């Protein structure tokens, strides 16, 4: 069972796009990845999810984030199920899906306590966020997209993101300055606020434009 | 380290509402709870979260789901921080918040690898879903609301919920029939569909109005 | 790793026909079964095998022998693959197929060293014969049919069956008398032969019409 | 007990043709072998089998496959029993038979849990297929011949063989192209089928002339 | 649990003034420190104590003694509580307070058997005196100031200090000569007293002007 | 090594007043005691301490607190040293002093790391406070007096005492109400204050006249 902050394990996997080495194959191109699991091929909640995912894949890719699925079914069933989606829902799946032949990688990643697990892994191979939904309730990939957006910004810009960013109730798409943690940094906030460089509800709750 | 399906541990916690026994306090009244951790009192992402949560708390409660927060700080900072919320954002927080003294409970639950973890726990004390976000990124309580709406329904109606339900791209707010797992069940789907009882894209992908 | 003579293990399996208990499900009705593994759904040698098997299934059943397949894939691909068989080769598969989730049963039986293994299991739950072919080479169900025909007969009539029976080069469809193992039994063969009750090439090689 | 895919053990055996080292004696000449066991000399089912085998030995040999028997009886009884077959059934056995004096090699190969065991071993000493029939039911060496034919072709040509090849119900003596296992190989099949290089019922079920 | 005469452990701590290394940060400047613990932020007995301490901080500092607090609360609550003291009691706290996140350092120092513990640590990192008061009874920092005064003098001057120095009942602010411990030192006292260099009630109870 | 909250050990000690059992001797009469060690008889800081203590002993006793000294020296030096005190400072010491033969009791209590240790032990045999001063620096019995005054009051009235009580900089000799630890308790503080029952700087900082 892996944990947030941990390195993604070194593993070779078999996919509908060929054998790959994770995390290396993504991390060597400076890319993130979102590894999600799903219970089985030719199941109705999973099929709505692949549809949802394919509709968003290019937004993920434009951020440098590559989605990759995983299920305990062989690659032949994977490919026939992708074809049923093309011929019946008019969408061409083009992200890789792992055929985790005996649940090996799923076991190791604690995807079987296989539920609805999501792992966001950055370009250094570090697990940044983890979701475990049960088999009966489909995910919402808009929230996962929001999360990776935020993850990316907080890394690049040294900032934190408010509840429901970029549509926070109180500050919309403004970002949060990490709370002052010493008497000297409190003074710094107060000066920065006096120069209009930041806005604050208090010395510990400051924010600014993206 | 807890996992989905596992039973929430029996633990006494100190809260802004007093000492309570989890999960019993909630489970004895037939209630679910959403236990969520947050790093510290007097921090800005947490404050926006608390505001978000109080806006939705009555929607959670109408479903029989009680939110309960948790932080490693003592109850007097908890209550002073809540007051700050009232005085500056004029919103009155009225869900309990655990003062997790030395991170004892945070340790048992694996929220100190606290980061922003969420545990959805049903009326039988069973953990139904788990989210771990990092410190820098605030959660979206609308997703957690959506998740428990869906959990309540799948339990009560023996159905499954599509991606992004009740606004699925393909079927909107309809619910999904668990897929046929035998030849006989497949015959049954085809008969039901012929009688207008269900809609199907295939024998394994049938759905219907929630009603 | 199972061997000939050993009793089939007690195991619950999920199939395209539901959950069943092996060997009990078959043994309780006085039936034999032929358990055969195949590598994966949606593969071409397996498909030709499935077609072959469905052509012969009623011949197996007339003998009280039930075929049952097994693969490491979940039951929904099983059933979709069967449908593909119906739609493209217009043959309806109606023998159960086990969905062997993580290769648990495949592991216990040594079919993952799955390759193409066959287990012939009698009405007492005893493994009577075992074939292990590799992935690249499809089986010949006519040989397995011949094998169980011969097994049923040797059990029921206390006889042995010659090479390639019922089309043996030397004696065609006659059956073989177990060879004399004592001086007294040898005298008995010679007396029977003198009375036209058996034919012999020697005292240890006697045979007779199946009747 | 040996297993499919495993190396044949290094062993010296005593035969009606002299002492030999297996698998070496065959593998050094680039030959395969079919090692089969039988319960005893001067038994009726075994005698029908030796007859059947001798009738096919030259077909096996023309493929580079050498048959070798094994039983728990000394070589003197082996030789007298071969003579009874010549004088009574008019056939001259000329494949070696091992005199496995105390069931040693049979024990080691799991031929005694001695039943009716068949081992097909290739020119690299690798067990390619294994049959265990009980003492009461004679084998059919036509099926073993069919198997080695197929084994040989699939090695040489990189192909798979259909149920009952070379007389498959649907495609007769045509061979099967290994199923496409990636989105790129599926495309390749579809192109090859469009050029008449192969025939398919689907992108995963392709076949061609031998 | 530490003990009088023992070295203060090597530890990094997080404070309202930043991360520091104890005892080093004080001992490298040749300074002593008084480490005191308190149960919690925004509590009434602790707040009277911070007030008392701030009123005396400059007297401590003039001796080369730096006060440092410690409590099990994060630095954000520490800073807001210091601000409540400024806005409500008109006093600006300016000694560091440690945010001992999980009671780690408190555990190690036996501050949790967190009670009202005081540790006086000298410029060589040696614990010189230790007080454990329960949560319900506030300390008196005048007595701690008296103690460090005495500690400092006895080190510098090689002397001992009487009950309640510098206002002893019998000798006021005079210091005590360490009792003669041999027949030769007794003689020395008697001679020194005869020269008016010291005053004595007996050869073992001698004292002099500061 | 004893700690605050821990129960004083059962021990027989020889004293200038005879053999006694601690803590029982004091606890059976409902009394507290202040056990304090001192390095040696016939030493000058200790002598000033003894004088200090005898001046205050009757103030300790009026509260039901018995002082008791301890040194590693035998009872005959104890009594001769006390006599020296009477003859030269004309003060009669009348509290017991333990002769701690080989430092046995000093060892158990951690007063030999004796230095100048003080243990305040209540009427239930529980150590309520501990001071360890070094050899060179005499104690201030006025602080120990103040400490037990405060301890007695917090026990009896369920209150807390401010810095330097009964002469606190901010509230003098008023006592402090334990701070509200729940939302409901906070409401109760605000109601009490509105009724003039308590004074507050905030909801968590309320105090009142000792009466």
């Amino acid at each position: 069972m892996v944990v947030i902050g941990e390195k993604f394990p070194e593993v070779e996997v078999k996919t509908t796009h060929g054998v790959i080495k994770l995390p290396d194959y993504f991390t060597k191109q400076g890319k993130w990845f979102i590894l999600f699991s799903h219970p089985a091929d030719f199941t109705p909640v999973c099929t709505t999810e692949f549809y949802g995912m394919q509709k968003r894949v290019e937004e993920f890719r434009k951020l440098g984030v590559e989605p990759i699925g995983l299920s305990v079914d062989q690659v032949f069933s994977h490919i026939k199920w992708i074809e049923w989606i093309k011929d019946n829902l008019s969408v061409e799946i083009d992200f890789p899906v792992i055929a985790d032949d005996r649940g090996e990688l799923a076991e190791k990643l604690g995807m079987i306590p296989t539920a609805r697990a999501v792992f966001v892994v950055d370009d250094k191979g570090i697990i940044r966020a983890i979701v475990y939904y049960p088999a009966e309730v489909g995910r919402d990939w808009d929230e996962i997209l929001r999360l990776v957006k935020a993850l990316k910004i907080s890394t690049e810009k040294g900032v934190a993101l408010p509840h429901k960013w970029p549509n926070n109730e109180l500050i919309g798409d403004k970002v949060i300055v990490p709370p002052a943690s010493t008497i000297e940094e409190k003074k710094q906030r107060e000066e920065a606020k006096a120069k209009g460089e930041i806005e604050c509800y208090d010395w510990w709750f400051c924010y600014k434009k993206l």
